[PDB]
């Protein structure tokens, strides 16, 4: 019965066709099993840690990286020859990386949890219930529960379906619904019809929510919705349903592996077609295994060569370290990932309560009726100090202290706001600060009654645990609180029956004090106080009070304001039923306008200056908040949002206006809007949907379950530090402090990681592509390798993984928050960049290949064979060159391959260093600018010397120290680096402006 709420009990009762004093019979129980199913929420899905290692090579550079791994494996075993020393280290190594990579994608998925299953720990394990087969209850497990059994809830239990109230045993039931409505304070529940068959949450006074927990009392009820049925049941749904997109450095990373795919096999087919003269040659003569095997060694190479297999640790690292520094800053990120899209947010909503404002209350102005004489008419307007909840303050009149006692209308107003109130105060010895014992709001009045002290007690006597419920406790002495009518969104007031304290047998005395939103008590009032006399509510009064209001709630104060009544002649005791909150409304009729208070919820110190830095950044904010439309506005002027004196008609809407709207005018509305009071339940994932219709990254914020599917939704889901761990596991990030500014601060450190990451991933994305041209360049002019696939791997995982990770250090720009967000489609190379980096990759592939065609020609230490061309041939079967000898397999020297290594290493710290800055020459920023960056340096080429004669190390990656004249002839050819980027950057900056 979804509709529960609205149905009567008996009409619940009778549409399952069960019995309150009974219960469902076993054939009833069986059948509705059947129809409904269990009540539980679906299991996530059983994924298998072989299903989990098998999706850690479903990425397309992985599996080219598998193939090669293969290739290698079949030439490290089709090979002939004593080189049994070392020949499958090639195969291993690959393949070890692959291990490697697996493994920590399995321990990741081990370690992360998922909301969804999160709620389940909203759902108890047991219930109970009355059934026919049995005279007293049964618990029996929650999931076996069913729509129609009758259910029995007391103090401490965790609601197990939702349910309608059928009868309260107890003289009341408070239920915590906190994780479900967002109120902290427990609610009172009853049993009569709510009328609206589109009543909100909390607006079904008379039904109990699965997940949520019985503060006070008994009761028994009837099962309504179990299973994904319920509203936490619905709220999974959505969530499942929720399919949250790859962040935008993801999906250009897996565009960059499509295309490198396709660009590695036309590479191979570009080798095959640069030497179809081979068609040309005899049948007979040559080994055609050699020179199968010599093509299929280009393959593992050029594949090792053109990924950047370090860059997924070099970018995990500076996510980790930034997380950690952002962690300081009170932003708990959640999703590495998500630093990234937090750098692009484009629209922040935020909820007001606690994150744009403390949410600490404080009484700041108050009035009371002065004199009333026909049109003529005056107030008495004063002020209040002390923002805080102790009771260190006073009042003032014109700032100049009064006694509040002299006026009789501050006495009943004290009277009120002391005995229509469900809070107090707590002075915790520990902290050493007065604490709050209930909501906000009452909890401001109550110490409002400390400062005004009417009755002039010396509370100058008591300690600090005494002189926090003092003067309060004064006026309960003087009026017993016989029962309270509670407060409800319909009416939007409360008041309390109270009677003298010392009266003996009489019948006269009793009163009703009245608390609550303004407009509706002062409709409710056919009398004004004035001192200690009365005279009827004329207009004149009238306006002149909500004038006041108005002033007080919409203009600069941005006050909080609650009307204080109360009813002289009250309905007798016997003719009011306290079970129809219904009827409350009736009851706190023809009351007795006292007074007005008005108390503030200041915005947090930094707010300002946050909105300021959104601004600048060009990142909208949304605020979104629970107050009436008058004052959110008001509170948007006040904090920046909206200029004091901007027109905002279509720019702020409450849940109702944008309800109102066709969907067309919604969308609409969400791309202007910066105001959002009284928003429904759903409004937030409307709102998210609608933002990124228009490509905004969003983040919003949430605390409660409630709050998940948002949450989920928005691009950056963020949840409060003193929320449920169901919002935080549905959110990227998780404010410890709760505060606004936190997100802001956020967002910057996202620009700035990002920027740096831009950087390295350039820079390793660069020396892959100039290792392709080196494994091109000696494939296509028939050389003997010059880089090996071990060789290659070590660079790009160490020596080039180093600088790389330094590079993620490098200072932020100074206008990181005076530009506007970046677009997601941003490339990271493209246009003259682009270019750049086909000048130096080509560079670098010529600048190896022939270090190492150096050696075999025009250097001394090597066959100094000038003008030789090794392209020739590199089978010796012929002969011919060498006329006279003994010797053939020099081209497999281990001397040309270490200078064609040691130039890679040696351009590579030079292209770190033009990686510090894009467009920047080395002369305007240095590279002493990024100490991290010379540090790795040093290391890089301390671990370059270490393989070279580390004997071990030397033999595995087949290299040879080299001499004092062959470094000079490196750095002759590596150096030059810096100049060729210098000369490019030069004419980006001089001729590329626009
Ligand atoms: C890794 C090494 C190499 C050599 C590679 O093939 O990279 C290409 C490639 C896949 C792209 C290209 C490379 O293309 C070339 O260099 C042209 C072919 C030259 C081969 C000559 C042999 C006969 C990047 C590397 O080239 C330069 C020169 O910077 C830039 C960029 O990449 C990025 O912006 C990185 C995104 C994380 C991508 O065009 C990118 O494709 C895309 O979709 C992008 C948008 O991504
Ligand atoms: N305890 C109370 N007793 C009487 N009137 C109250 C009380 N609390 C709030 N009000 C009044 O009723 C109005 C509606 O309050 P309500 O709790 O629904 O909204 P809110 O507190 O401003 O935001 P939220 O929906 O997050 O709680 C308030 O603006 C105020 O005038
Ligand atoms: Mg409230
Ligand atoms: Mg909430
Ligand atoms: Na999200």
């Amino acid at each position: 019965m979804e509709a529960a709420h609205s149905k009567s009990t008996e009409e619940c009762l009778a549409y399952f066709g069960v019995s309150e004093t009974t219960g469902l019979t076993p054939d009833q129980v069986k059948r509705h099993l059947e129809k409904y199913g269990h009540n539980e929420l679906p299991a996530e899905e059983g994924k298998s840690l072989w299903e989990l290692v098998i999706e850690q090579f479903e990425d397309l550079l992985v599996r080219i990286l598998l193939l090669a791994a293969c290739i290698s494996f079949v030439l490290a075993w089709f090979e002939e020859g004593e080189e049994t020393i070392t020949a499958f280290v090639e195969p291993f190594v690959i393949l070890l990386i692959l291990i490697a990579n697996a493994i920590v994608g399995v321990w990741q998925e081990r370690n992360a949890e998922n909301a969804i299953e999160a709620l389940k720990e909203y759902e108890p394990e047991m219930g109970k219930v009355y059934r026919a087969d049995r005279k007293s209850v049964q618990r029996i497990k929650a999931r076996d529960i069913v729509p129609g059994d009758i259910v029995e809830v007391a103090v401490g239990d965790k609601v197990p379906a939702d349910i309608r109230i059928l009868s309260i045993k107890s003289t009341t039931l408070r239920v915590d619904q906190s994780i479900l409505t967002g109120e902290s304070v427990s609610v009172i529940k009853h049993t009569e019809p709510v009328p609206d068959p589109r009543a909100v949450n909390q607006d079904k006074k008379n039904m109990l929510f699965s997940g949520t927990n019985i503060a006070a009392g008994k009761a028994l009820g009837i099962v309504a919705t179990t299973g994904v049925s319920t509203e936490i049941g619905k709220i999974r749904d959505q969530m499942a349903a929720t399919e949250q997109d790859k962040t935008p450095l993801q999906q250009k990373l897996d565009e960059f592996g499509e295309q490198l795919s396709k660009v590695i096999s036309l590479i191979c087919v570009a080798v095959w077609l640069i030497n179809i003269g081979h068609f040309n040659d005899p049948v007979h003569g040559g080994s055609w295994i050699r020179g199968a095997i010599y093509y299929f060694k280009i393959a593992v190479a050029l594949a090792v060569a053109a990924i950047p297999e370090g860059l997924p640790a070099v970018i995990t690292t500076c996510l980790a370290l930034g997380t950690r520094r952002m962690a300081k800053k009170n932003a708990i990120v959640r999703s590495l990932p998500s630093v990234e899209t937090l750098g692009c947010t484009s629209v922040i909503c935020s909820d007001k309560t606690g994150t744009l404002t403390t949410n600490q209350m404080s009484v700041c102005k108050m009035f009371i009726i002065d004199k009333v004489d026909g049109d003529f008419c005056s107030l008495n307007e004063f002020s209040i100090t002390g923002s805080t909840y102790a009771p260190e303050g006073e009042v003032l009149k014109n700032d100049k202290p009064i006694r509040s006692g002299q006026f009789d209308g501050l006495v009943e107003l004290a009277t009120i706001c002391a005995l229509c109130n469900d809070s107090s105060l707590d002075f915790n010895e520990t902290k050493g600060v007065y604490e709050k014992v209930g909501e906000a709001t009452e909890t401001a009045l109550t110490t409002l009654v400390e400062k005004m002290n009417v009755f002039n007690t010396e509370v100058r006597n008591l300690s600090k645990v005494e002189r926090a419920n003092a003067c309060n406790s004064v006026i309960r002495q003087l009026m017993k609180k016989e029962f309270t009518l509670e407060f409800s969104r319909d009416r939007k007031s409360m008041s309390v029956y109270c009677s003298p304290a010392k009266s003996s047998r009489a019948a006269v005395g009793n009163k009703m004090f009245v608390k609550g939103a303004p407009e509706g008590v002062i409709d409710r009032c056919n009398y004004v106080r004035v001192g200690t006399t009365r005279v009827p509510m004329t207009g004149p009064v009238k306006e002149k009070i909500l004038s006041v209001i108005k002033e007080w709630g919409t203009g600069r104060d941005t006050l909080r304001c609650l009307a204080l009544a109360t009813r002289d002649t009250p309905p007798k005791r016997e003719e009011m039923v306290l079970d129809d909150s219904s009827r409350f409304m009736e009851y706190e009729t023809d009351l007795t306008f006292v007074g007005v208070v008005g108390m503030l919820d200041p915005p947090r110190k930094e707010v300002m200056g946050s909105i300021q830095l959104c601004r600048d950044a060009g990142i909208r904010v949304i605020m979104i908040t629970g107050d009436n439309k008058g004052t959110a506005i008001a509170i948007c002027r006040r904090i920046g949002i909206f200029g004091e004196n901007e027109e905002v008609a279509d720019r702020a809407y409450t849940g109702r206006e944008f309800d109102d709207l066709p969907l067309a005018e919604q969308r609409e509305a969400c791309r202007r809007a910066c105001c959002f009071a009284r928003v429904e339940p759903s409004h937030k994932s409307k709102i998210v949907e609608y933002l990124q219709s228009y490509d905004e990254i969003t983040a919003m914020t949430g605390d409660g379950v409630n709050d998940a599917p948002a949450l989920k939704k928005a691009e950056i889901g963020i949840a409060m530090g003193s929320g449920t761990a169901v919002a935080k596991t549905a959110s990227e990030m998780v404010l410890a402090d709760d505060n606004f500014s936190t997100i802001v601060a956020a967002v910057e450190e996202g620009r700035a990681i990002y920027n740096n990451m831009k950087q390295f991933i350039r820079y390793l994305i660069s020396s892959n592509v100039g290792e392709v041209v080196c494994i091109f360049l000696t494939a296509a002019l028939g050389l003997p390798e010059a880089l090996i696939p071990v060789q290659l791997l070590w660079v790009n995982l160490v020596t080039d993984g180093l600088p790389a990770t330094a590079l993620g250090f490098n200072p932020p720009d100074l206008d990181i928050m005076d530009r506007p967000p970046r677009s997601p489609k941003e490339p990271l190379i493209s246009g003259w960049l682009f270019f750049r980096y086909m000048a130096i990759g080509g560079y670098v592939g010529a600048a190896t290949v022939g270090a190492a065609a150096w050696w075999f020609m025009y250097a001394e230490d090597g066959p100094g064979v000038t003008y030789h061309q090794l392209t020739h041939f590199m089978q010796c079967t012929e002969d011919h060159p060498h006329f006279e000898g003994l010797d053939c397999e020099i081209f497999e020297a281990p001397e040309p391959m270490t200078m064609a290594l040691s130039v890679l290493v040696t351009i590579e710290m030079c292209n770190a260093l033009n990686s510090l800055s894009e467009n920047q020459s080395l002369m305007r920023m240095p590279p002493w600018v990024n100490i991290w960056l010379l540090g790795s340096i040093c290391l890089s080429m301390s671990l370059h010397f270490l393989i070279l004669y580390v004997d071990p190390l030397p033999m595995i990656f087949k290299l040879k120290a080299l001499d004092l004249t062959q470094w000079l002839m490196v750095l002759k050819i590596s150096l030059p680096v810096i100049g060729l980027d210098e000369i490019l950057k030069f004419i980006a900056r001089n001729y590329l402006e626009g």
